[PDB]
This record gives C-alpha cells, sequence and structure tokens, in this order.
C-alpha cells in the first residue's frame, strides 16, 4: 500500500479538460464529477465549450482518471495509480483507429488542493473524411474491456495495453489499440506492480436539459488477475 492511497478513501471532485486537434479541427471539453475508488466507481458530465465536437464523444472517453479504480485488498501493493498522488503521474497514449488515424494524448493527473484533476493535450491525425471518426458513425454507448497493465522500471512507472470496441451505426466495430504509458509527476515512493489488469464498465447517457454537445459518463473499474493467496 502506500500514503497516496489515503487520499480516496472517501468522494473525491473530479476535474476535467482537454485541449484537442483532429485533423485541424480544434475544440475543448470540459468534465466535472466525482470519483468514489473504494467502490471502484466515477460520475462525470463532460461539455465541448468551444462548439461541437468534430470526433464522436466516445472516442474521447478513454482519454477523458485510473485512480479511481477499486484495488481488492491482496492487490493495494500493485496500484501505481494512487502511489504517485498527490503529485500525480503523466498519462501518454498512441490510439490507432484500424483502418483510420490516430490519437496522441498527453495527460497530467494529479490533486490540485482537494480536487483530482486530468489536464489533457490529444492530437489526431490521419483521419479520413469518409470514415467512421470524422464521419460520425460510431453509436453513441461503450463497451467494457481489460487494461492490462505491466511495470516500467526503466522509466519508474508503468505501461498498458488494450483494445477498444467502438459499436458502429451499421452493426459492425471500430477497433481502437490503445498503448500507454505513465510516470510520475513527483518524487516520492510510488508502487511498481506485477501483470494485472483493470476490468473497466462504461456508460453513456445525456442531460436533456443540457443544449450544448456534452456526455454523461458512469464508470466502474476494478483491478483484478492477480489470484489471492
Amino acid at each position: 500500500a502506500s500514503k497516496g492511497e489515503e487520499l480516496f478513501t472517501g468522494v473525491v471532485p473530479i476535474l476535467v479538460e482537454l485541449d484537442g486537434d483532429v485533423n485541424g479541427h480544434k475544440f475543448s471539453v470540459r468534465g466535472e464529477g466525482e470519483g468514489d475508488a473504494t467502490n471502484g466507481k466515477l460520475t462525470l458530465k463532460f461539455i465541448c465549450t468551444t462548439g461541437k465536437l468534430p470526433v464522436p464523444a466516445p472516442t474521447l472517453v478513454t482519454t477523458l482518471v485510473q485512480c479511481f479504480s477499486r484495488y481488492p485488498d491482496h492487490m493495494k501493493q500493485h496500484d501505481f495509480f494512487k502511489s504517485a498522488m498527490p503529485e500525480g503521474y503523466v498519462q501518454e497514449r498512441t490510439i490507432s483507429f484500424k483502418d483510420d488515424g490516430t490519437y496522441k494524448t498527453r495527460a497530467e493527473v494529479k490533486f490540485e488542493g482537494d480536487t483530482l484533476v486530468n489536464r489533457i493535450e490529444l492530437k489526431g491525425i490521419d483521419f479520413k473524411e469518409d470514415g467512421n471518426i470524422l464521419g460520425h458513425k460510431l453509436e453513441y454507448n461503450f463497451n467494457s474491456h481489460n487494461v492490462y497493465i505491466t511495470a516500467d522500471k526503466q522509466k519508474n512507472g508503468i505501461k498498458a495495453n488494450f483494445k477498444i470496441r467502438h459499436n458502429v451505426e451499421d452493426g459492425s466495430v471500430q477497433l481502437a489499440d490503445h498503448y500507454q504509458q505513465n510516470t510520475p509527476i513527483g518524487d516520492g515512493p510510488v508502487l511498481l506492480p506485477d501483470n494485472h489488469y483493470l476490468s473497466t464498465q462504461s456508460a453513456l447517457s445525456k442531460d436533456p436539459n443540457e443544449k450544448r454537445d456534452h456526455m454523461v459518463l458512469l464508470e466502474f473499474v476494478t483491478a483484478a488477475g492477480i489470484t489471492h493467496g
């Protein structure tokens, strides 16, 4: 276990800020909500603050705070994300949409006072104008996935790999391969984990009273994959 884990024993407010540029289309997103790591639960509402999104909101879910995962007691020595708090971590990804473009993301996740804040820059290139992303052909929903984590000792952090399945309006699936690395911002002690995964489930909905382009998100995340003694 870690001292950072103590910052998560109750409900913690969350702020998310994203600046994005996909094929030259610039946009920003702000999210607000709260997380309950004891139960692996978070609730967030995101608004596009610059107009409407040039990509489907579901493609931004993974970019828009894995410190809120529930780690079972026998796995708490493997929770890198909380161990890096409060100073936080840098989270970087390459997201490769099969037969389409790529997102590159860099985020800082840290406590700013009492609030857990995720600040992101996202750049997307090579998207097809007639593809599922710029063509807005993805359904407004989200599947359950496993996020596979391994230690990166040389960088004092972790890597992760997973493949998101985005349902397409024609009944097919658009795959989005995720490659992830996380490294501490501060220089306090961290936990470098044995291999394990996060089992993630998400539900998207709408605020009926919200006129701006937006997304309401509920997520449950639980660590797994290390057998209890």
